[PDB]
DNA sequence: ACTGGAGAAAGAAAGTGAAAGGAAGATAAAACGGGATTCATACACCGTTAAATACCGGTTTAAAAATCCCGTGGCGCGTTTTAAAAAATCTGTGCGGGTGATTTTAT
């Protein structure tokens, strides 16, 4: 079908928990090992 | 003749670029007030003495202090207003990885 419908609350959650869970496991925290986020990592 | 669509005219309402001016700012010239020197000159400290004043004994008397009656306005109480100070609540902002965008010159 070319429309579905779909409810707000669950696209809001699903959407607000994904960008969460990715910003805090890959962008913004440092490693306890090393102490470097990807970024650093990634350039050395 | 009549109908309904379409294009062109005409008219009225809204947005516009330009407008003195005036309170509200801003910036300089001027008048002021507070320190460093430089002495001459008037001021501070020390012996001498004639004179002006403080002090005692006894009156007194006129003036001020003490006392009584009363009739009020000036403090005191209770209850409201009203600014003033204090506690409570909002508003910005920057740190570091991420998303997406702007402008002026030469040949």
């Amino acid at each position: 079908r070319e429309i579905t419908p779909v409810n707000i609350e669950e696209e809001l959650k699903s959407s607000y928990l994904d960008y969460a869970m990715s910003v805090i496991v890959g962008r913004a925290l440092p490693d306890v090992r090393d102490g470097l986020k990807p970024v650093h990592r990634r350039v050395l």
